[PDB]
RNA sequence: GCC
């Protein structure tokens, strides 16, 4: 039927510099030494990933998807929605957002100027006039930054962002915002994945675990999801918000938004050329997690029924996915996945590899990351969640005139604080670059799902054991893949190894009790791993008086 | 670019 692309041949410009590394990086030449393996994806390389994912779908439903989508229309049924007024939809839009052009940016959109506010109420009374003009799109190379990988052929292409102008982006939160706020956990409830922290995770995952006589569990990824999706997967994701009540003047707006621009429309680069036709999901656009969410969540369901996965547990974030379900023997298991992956392939949401039975929990991954397994203070296991700490490293190496890697060591300590990569390596590094800056008590931003949190270094250990449990500072004797996966990731960029990262700690903490004070607690309870004579940590006062439930929704 |  249709294919995800067209391209005029006009090439995909950039947005203004794509800023180069330099001969020296100062904030993290101590970290590692191989700079030239870190590198940042252009749009040069967005030739690349424009044939990668320019292909034909053809799409084939069947009865279990028809039983899925039914069950799933009953439980958005369940939710009612407001529009958003146009003057809180203005305010959601982030402090920096890509400006209008009509001559205003996002300034003006959250201070409610006048122009801007008037701009947007007639994009809006077009949206409830025209529901059929298509909207046109501006297409940007996303820029990333990785460690080159010469197993999967040296530098990935970046991905390709496609949104329209930030007028129509105030009118889709105006029209959709609500929903997206309600509809993932009515139709999905524990299964959507969004809504937990690392522990909560791992905690969830245990549970679906424990429960099964006899588990298996798999993880799945579609190969370049967004082109996979197709025109019809788009409207049927409409009939899904339409399943819930809304004003009448919602529904007018979002089925406007569906046929104007979600199904698809042309795309302009950055020099204002025509670029190509899209006739699948625009990333860029409001719907598009919530979307890939549900529609990942449909297709997944009825891929399980398909191929007759037993007592399927589900968590879906976007087009990742982990089922854990009742194990029918390794002959049908493995039978059953392949049952799974053509049904998805008919479904058009193809695999990038293909997915695999696994007995051992620590053996699956989704969303970068799995589940390990230590021992606590006590002797008792204690599971929590990691991932490979290569492409971390090489952001904490990021050095621009105009990109600073701290915040990135910030993000990765909280959220993966309990791993031995972040406890030996990014603490004591971040720490030490801190106090010599004597910088320690100056805060930084935390970004997280598109959100910001100004947070205090001399905080991070009641945060730490607020949001993972002090069982966080002093666990031991980590698993022989996550030392593996450490020490080679470490080698891989040039890193000094643990056994340094040890020495460089001793000192750290010493430093940081010298100081007394909050940074004496830091030195005690962040690096208590790095002494003999190790410590009684109690529960930090500062943590019970604490809220964190926003930072993972 | 969006959650
Ligand atoms: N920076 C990103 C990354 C992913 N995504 C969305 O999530 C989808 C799945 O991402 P992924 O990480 O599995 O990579 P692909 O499946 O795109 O190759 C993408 O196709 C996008 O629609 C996004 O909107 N922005
Ligand atoms: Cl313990
Ligand atoms: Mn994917
Ligand atoms: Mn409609
Ligand atoms: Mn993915």
């Amino acid at each position: 039927s249709s294919m995800s692309y067209s391209w005029t041949g006009a090439l995909i410009t950039p947005c203004g510099p794509e800023e180069e590394k330099l001969p020296i990086n100062p904030l993290s030449n101590s970290l590692l030494r191989y700079h030239n393996k870190v590198y940042c994806t252009t749009s040069k390389s967005a030739s690349q990933r424009a044939k990668k994912v320019t292909f034909d779908r053809t799409q084939v439903l069947d009865a279990h998807y028809d039983s899925v989508l039914k069950d799933i229309k009953l439980a958005a049924s369940k939710v009612s929605a407001r529009l958003l007024t146009l003057q809180q939809a203005c305010q959601l839009t982030p402090p920096h957002s890509a400006r209008s052009k009509y001559g205003f940016g996002a300034k003006e959109v959250r201070s409610l100027s006048g122009r801007a506010v008037n701009h947007i109420k007639s994009v809006w009374k077009d949206l409830l006039e025209d529901p059929q003009t298509p909207i046109p799109t501006t297409i940007m190379a996303k820029n990333e930054v990785f460690c080159v990988d010469p197993a999967k052929g040296g530098k990935k292409p970046a991905r390709l962002i496609v949104y329209p102008d930030l007028g129509v982006r105030v009118c889709e939160k105006m029209a959709l915002y609500d929903i997206t706020q309600k509809l993932p956990q009515a139709v999905m409830g524990a299964s959507y994945g969004f809504q937990y922290s690392p522990a909560q995770r791992v905690e969830y995952l245990l549970k679906a675990w424990a429960e099964k006589k006899d588990p298996m569990g798999f993880s799945y990824d579609t190969r370049h999801f967004d082109s996979t999706v197709t025109e019809r997967d788009i409207r049927t994701e409409e009939s899904i918000y339409q399943a819930c009540s809304l004003p009448e003047e919602a529904r007018t707006a979002i089925h406007s938004l569906t046929e104007r621009l979600y199904v698809g429309g042309p795309m302009f680069n950055s020099k204002g050329q025509t670029c190509g036709y899209r006739r699948c999901r625009a990333s860029g656009v409001l719907t598009t997690s919530m979307g890939n969410t549900i529609t990942c969540y449909v297709k997944a369901l009825a891929a399980c029924k398909a191929a007759g996965i037993v007592a399927p547990t589900m968590l879906v974030c976007g087009d990742d996915l982990i089922v854990i379900s009742e194990s029918q023997g390794t002959e049908e298991d493995e039978r059953n996945l392949r049952a799974f992956t053509e049904a998805m392939t008919r479904y058009s949401a193809p695999p990038g590899d293909p997915p695999r039975p696994e007995y051992d929990l620590e053996l699956i991954t989704s969303c970068s990351s799995n589940v390990s397994v230590a021992l606590g203070p006590r002797g008792r296991r204690r599971y929590y969640l990691t991932r490979d700490p290569t492409t971390p490293l090489a952001r904490a190496a990021w050095e621009t005139v105009r990109h600073s890697p701290i915040n990135s060591w910030l993000g990765n300590i909280i959220q993966y604080a309990p791993t031995i990569w972040v406890r030996m390596v990014l603490m004591t590094h971040f720490f030490s670059i801190l106090m010599v800056q004597d910088t320690l008590d100056q805060n930084l931003n935390f970004e997280m799902y598109g959100s910001v949190y100004s947070v205090n270094p001399l905080d991070l250990p009641a945060i730490i054991e607020r949001l993972h449990g002090l069982d966080a500072f002093s666990m031991h004797t980590y698993s022989h893949h996550e030392l593996t996966r450490v020490a080679s990731a470490l080698r891989k960029l040039g890193a000094p190894p643990l056994r340094v990262w040890k020495s460089r700690a001793r000192a750290v903490r010493a430093s940081l009790i010298s100081r007394g004070g909050k940074a004496a607690v830091c030195g005690r309870y962040l690096f208590n791993w790095a002494v003999k004579t190790k410590l009684k940590l109690t529960p930090l006062p500062e943590a019970r008086l604490l809220d964190l439930s926003s930072w993972f929704t």
